[PDB]
């Protein structure tokens, strides 16, 4: 039954049903950020506790309950007096649906809780998937400290507005669930790798951080605005801030928010067109907080600086690599032609997308995996040379191991007539043609796959020809050859004895065949 | 005793008492940079040596001593009448507290100049530890110039109101502590050293230099606000600047120097939201503070900047590596299960803080520190791998020296059956096994600091077998093996005549043995 299948679970974290799960743990972690800081400071979110009472003159100036007409153009702020049952009559339907929304979270966080405890480990490379080892390796560690404290259920007692102790309620003592910032982190950490562009997603990442650092500093803002009292100074949220309400502007829960979230977004960007500040905690409080901004806004300087000069490194050494060898070219004074025929060999570069390089797989791949990208692509084309055909294996490992990557220009020569032959040819990409000393061509125009100078690679002393090439090979557009040279196949038959002795049999039989 | 303790003390600067000396001076120079400015600009930290005189309206206005109602909404700034003894009847307490706290300071300096004369100097990599020989080198160099400005007691002369000769105080002649610089820098560099985090606190002293810039542009703007003359204009201080002193604000010390800190943090970090200049020696200072609030900001977003992009290029770097084989890969048209295969074994990559390098340590220590590293790990494992147990150290030196690292995957295979081998394997951190050609295991699991392949590196002449395998291993986790090829061994046994001749002996009797 289910019972077993949870008494025999263990959870290894290195699918993908466990990333989404990281996913939901982020978005009650996102919930339990904003809200209850939200719900901390604001306090309307959760329904008024609160009844506004304003000044109103009809007769006389009485003290009654605020209409909307009441709060605009106000010539000073609404006192409060309290329900019996604090907001509990009118607001329930707020405060159960916020009560269950808590409720959801907390269970996300209790079941991230169990999978904390049948929690597959790495041991040596393998994972850990008996549960008495996932049991131990839990208490070993110290996973149920922050298990634990990320789930006192005390919000549930003293963070709701109870009226019968005449509790306002507390809801910053939810402010314990923030601990559990290792399972974000390693949310944003395996979607980065896995994401489309690492760089945009860490600058969206990082404009999220400034929306939360903007909001909480929106929240501090109007407690503090709240804690010295509204209205009083030219500083503070209220009616003699004229910046805050103005004219016809209502003062209500979403003006409050939103008048913040301007004020902290103009603080913590360093732009500072909100009112100054009249007393000394206030010019405490934007000293420290405009020192933040300052470097709040050089964080966000660096992050674009660093995202624009990390994706376009390629271009600019690119760039200086271009500028070297023209200034090797404009210090040597040579011929335009040539000039002409390497610019548009760097624009083939570039709309190729390729480097004359193959140092990155030459350096950061292990042996294993760099014997496995050599083998799914040239094996197939380096089994059809027809010496290479009934050979063994392990010789043909060492030899694609041994390729190098040539790019030749279109109308110019790969060999001519009586040239020194020491290397062998294939064709990837391209299209190689034989031609009669600048005439027509001979025989073949070889394609993509064939194969150019297997003669001259078996070293035989004097049957036909020994190591010249007598032919005018001939690229028609920009063609990417594939090199084996004299050398490496020498030594990788210097490695195989009995390789060495069928090579010479193929290579005297092709070589009288013709 | 103690006085023949000190006749023959002489200290040697690299422990840690001579690191929290270091400290204890750097606390003496913070002291005297921010308090020696801030006695000398306000001056009401010593105590008022004037009485501030209002014009108070009662029947008829007169001259009276100011209250703190009288300060609060001020049509005239308030003249003062000096005490006759100016300030030192009702403010010696004050005043004793700043002279002892000076002398204290002072006696800190004196002990640093004491702990200069027996300073032990590094000859020749050791320390001087005789005491006439760190005595002519102190009177050899030039550290008792900086040691004897640094201690002019004049400030204790003319640097208190004297009431007798009438005589306001000068604290600015205690300026010439200021100029023990060397000593507050090899602090901060000997703390950067061992820190926690080197970029962190890097910013968190930039932001100290912040706060100590500001804290005198803060004394500066409140120098040139008095000596223009408080109250006079709209931008300084005063009661016609409504910025400083608003409707409900008292004009205190406190006052002066929270508005002095706000304008100095408004118009360093370039925002200036403080009121614009009247005369023309306040555009002059306004001109040249904000063209060094300028050079300023930019030297925190240059620090931040820095800062951020120091600790994001292994990041940034790993993914030019992934970015160069990817595009290699997808050049190359292969098999999509070997990308799967690559990217995690990259997840893996990072998630063991591993870089495929050895060149770290190739490099920048030392040769006998990179054979005290190479011995502090591989001897131990390396003295058990049966052939190497009775033999000299020194070709096992060479041999710990020549060791290879190699990461392979799960499932995949290191070496097949009928394969060249020429290696010898020694596990660390994983799990190997012998499979029956895809099958069962055969006999072992090796676990790690077990060895295979220690028979094919002896190179003996058909007894067995030469140089094949027989055995298809298979890594069922993440392995990290250590390998040692044959080239290596031979070269280290050819420098070794009767070790090759043991190894050869012992090479016959295991390969005999079975
Ligand atoms: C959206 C729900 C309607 C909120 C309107 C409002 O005004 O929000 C308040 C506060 O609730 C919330 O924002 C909680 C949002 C969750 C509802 O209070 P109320 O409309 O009952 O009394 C206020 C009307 N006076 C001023 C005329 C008496
Ligand atoms: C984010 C929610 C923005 C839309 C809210 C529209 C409600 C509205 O607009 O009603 C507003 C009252 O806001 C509310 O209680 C909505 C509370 C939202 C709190 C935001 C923090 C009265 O505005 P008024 O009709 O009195 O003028
Ligand atoms: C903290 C000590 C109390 C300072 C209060 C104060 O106001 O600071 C002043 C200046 O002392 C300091 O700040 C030195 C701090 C070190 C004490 O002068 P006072 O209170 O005797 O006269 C001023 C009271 N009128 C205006 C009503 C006459
Ligand atoms: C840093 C010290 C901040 C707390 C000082 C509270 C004294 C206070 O707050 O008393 C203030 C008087 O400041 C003082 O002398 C304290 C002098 C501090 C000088 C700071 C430079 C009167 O304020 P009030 O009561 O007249 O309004």
């Amino acid at each position: 039954r289910i019972r077993k299948y949870l008494a025999n679970y263990t959870q290894d974290p290195s699918t993908d049903n466990f990333y989404y799960w990281t996913c939901v743990v982020t978005v009650a972690y996102i919930y339990n950020l904003l809200f209850v800081i939200a719900r901390q400071v604001f306090n309307d979110l959760i329904g008024p506790s609160s009844q506004s009472l304003c000044r109103f003159y009809n007769n006389s100036t009485t003290q009654v309950e605020c209409t909307y007409n009441m709060l605009t153009n106000m010539k000073e702020m609404p006192t409060y007096s309290q329900y019996p049952d604090l907001g509990w009559s009118k607001y329930w339907h707020f405060r159960m649906l916020w009560v269950f929304f808590d409720l959801l979270m907390d269970c996300v966080y209790l079941i991230d809780t169990f999978l904390n405890y049948r929690m597959g480990y790495m041991d040596q490379g393998l994972v850990v998937r008996e549960a008495e080892k996932v049991t131990k390796a839990y208490w070993q560690s110290k996973q149920y400290r922050i298990d634990g404290i990320s789930l006192i259920p005390l919000d549930y007692i003293l963070g709701w507005p109870i009226p019968y102790i005449n509790w306002r309620g507390l809801p910053i003592l939810r402010l314990n669930r923030l601990i559990r910032y290792k399972r974000v982190r390693n949310c944003l950490e395996r979607t980065e790798t896995r994401s489309s562009m690492p760089n945009a997603f860490r600058v969206v990442v990082v404009v999220w951080y400034i929306v939360i650092i903007i909001h909480w500093n929106a929240c501090l803002y109007f407690w503090i605005s709240e804690w010295i009292g509204l209205g009083t100074d030219a500083w503070v949220y209220g009616h003699l801030n004229k910046q805050s309400l103005p004219d016809d502007i209502t003062d209500t829960l979403l003006r409050r928010y939103v008048y913040s979230f301007y004020w902290s977004t103009l603080i913590l960007t360093t732009i500072g067109e909100v009112p100054s500040p009249v007393r000394n905690i206030e010019y405490a409080f934007v000293t420290l907080d405009l020192m933040c901004g300052v470097l709040i806004f050089a964080t966000i300087v660096g992050n674009v600086g660093s995202m624009i000069s990390n994706m376009s490194a390629a271009w600019t050494e690119f760039q200086n690599k271009m500028d070297g060898i023209k200034q090797y070219m404009e210090l040597r004074k040579v011929s335009k032609q040539l000039e002409i025929r390497v610019i548009k060999w760097f624009d083939y570069l570039w709309t190729n997308k390729q480097s004359l390089s193959d140092q990155q797989v030459l350096k950061v791949l292990p042996d294993k995996l760099q014997a496995e990208i050599a083998m799914q692509v040239h094996f197939e084309t380096l089994r059809k040379v027809r010496i290479f055909q009934d050979c063994e294996a392990g010789l043909l490992a060492e030899l694609v191991l041994k390729l190098q990557l040539q790019v030749f220009s279109p109308g110019d020569f790969i060999c001519k007539k009586g040239d020194i032959g020491r290397e062998m040819y294939i064709v990837k990409r391209g299209r190689l043609q034989v031609v009669d000393d600048d005439g027509k061509k001979v025989f073949v125009t070889l394609q993509e796959g064939s194969v150019f100078g297997e003669l001259s690679i078996l070293n035989i002393a004097g049957s036909k020809n020994g190591n010249r090439r007598t032919a005018n090979v001939r690229s028609v557009g920009y063609t990417d050859l594939f090199v084996l040279s004299k050398t490496d196949l020498w030594n990788a038959l210097r490695e195989y004895p009995d390789a060495r002795k069928l090579l010479l049999a193929k290579g005297r039989e092709i070589l009288k065949k013709d």
